[PDB]
């Protein structure tokens, strides 16, 4: 199922959701 800190580590590592807490874990 959905690992929240899995989702955050999605945001950081596709790299299409990088920058600010705004873009961070769940974009």
């Amino acid at each position: 199922g959905l690992x929240r800190k899995x989702l955050c580590a999605x945001a950081k590592k596709k790299g299409k959701c990088k920058g600010a807490x705004k873009l961070x874990c769940k974009c």
